């Protein structure tokens, strides 16, 4: 089997991407944020505290003839920005782009933090990291990909995120028309439960490539590219007037600037992020200070190849017995 679904930016900055997901019988379609940096499929629901729902579409398990309470199971998750959600668990039929999993754990939110409530475009998350990170207790549950894997034509999914435009998540096949050149594959560490890999270096604009190992994760749920402070300083030094602002929370730059590209290495291959992908617009409405799309990871504890990086590539998440990642230009 295979599946193929379009993923759409939630706003004009590509803050995040939503993909329609069919849950239950008859189908209830929710727009979920496919997250390769987490392993829970959770949704706004008829159980979510009413004051914490503001425009999201909800899953109502009582209206699904295939929903079953997973007795005794609860979940609770906290993310990198400090947001969080928690609740109980149903199993139900879940389909993405024509690919159907029966008995998928659908984690129903009883509580969500304010950043979730305040975003009306995200109806929940669909985790695509390794199932070892799933938070369901006392019986950990498998991700949608883990459940689908054995049925797929090939045990892979691909992320093809658009710049200010829709893109595609495919399951079970590699669309050879969706990229240019060849796909370069690179080793993955599954020890921490993420798609963790090592970039071979970087370049700023037309500058020389610096060969240096940068360990990080391929995170479709993260908006920005978070890299070591040395790398980030080298990038922003090429933008006149750019500076790190403690009050704003990162590097800002004059909105009048033209940004240089940023290249990252994948083995001997190179992925080029155009400068425009690094512009996240005014820090507040009407400001002439703009927020940068490359930021320091120093306060995180790991480097994160988020959407800024991934949208410059066609990315293969190869879930074979020994997982690997593939990157191609496009
Ligand atoms: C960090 O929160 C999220 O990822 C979601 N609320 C999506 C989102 C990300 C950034 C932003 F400026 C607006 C929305
Ligand atoms: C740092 O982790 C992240 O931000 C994503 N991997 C998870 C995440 C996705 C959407 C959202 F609204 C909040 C958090």
């Amino acid at each position: 089997s295979t599946g193929s679904a379009t993923t759409t930016p939630i706003d004009s900055l590509d803050d995040a991407y939503i993909t329609p997901v069919q849950i239950g019988t008859p189908a209830q379609t929710l727009n979920l944020d496919f997250d390769t940096g987490s392993s829970d499929l959770w949704v706004f629901s008829s159980e979510t505290t009413a004051s914490e729902v503001d425009g999201q579409t909800i899953y109502t398990p009582s209206k699904s003839t295939t929903a079953k309470l997973l007795s005794g199971a609860t979940w609770s998750i906290s993310y990198g920005d400090g947001s969080s959600s928690s609740g109980d668990v149903y199993t139900d039929t879940v389909s993405v782009g024509g690919l159907t999993v029966t008995g998928q754990a659908v984690e129903s939110a009883k509580k969500v933090s304010s950043s979730f409530t305040e975003d009306s475009t995200i109806d929940g998350l669909l985790g695509l990291a390794f199932s070892t990170l799933n938070t369901v207790s006392p019986t950990q549950q498998k991700t949608f990909f883990d459940n689908a894997k054995a049925s797929l034509d090939s045990p892979v999914f691909t992320a093809d995120l658009g710049y200010h435009a829709p893109g595609t998540y495919n399951f079970g096949f590699i669309d050879t028309t969706a990229y240019t050149g060849s796909i370069t594959y690179t080793a993955v560490s599954t020890k921490q439960g993420f798609w963790e890999w090592t970039s071979t270096g970087y370049a700023v604009g037309s500058g020389t490539f610096k060969s240096t190992s940068i360990d990080g994760i391929a995170d479709t749920g993260t908006t920005l590219l978070y890299l070591p402070a040395t790398v980030v300083s080298a990038y922003w030094a090429q933008v006149s007037g750019a500076k790190s602002s403690s009050s704003v929370g990162g590097y800002v730059f004059p909105c009048s600037a033209t940004l240089p590209s940023f290249t990252f290495g994948v083995g001997s291959a190179r992925i080029v992020i155009p400068g425009d992908y690094i512009d996240f617009g005014p820090i507040s409405t009407g400001s002439s200070s703009c927020f940068g799309g490359i930021q320091s990871s120093a306060g995180i504890g790991i480097n994160i190849f988020g959407d800024v990086a991934l949208k410059a590539a066609f990315v293969v998440f190869n879930g074979a017995t020994t997982p690997t990642l593939g990157f191609a230009s496009k």
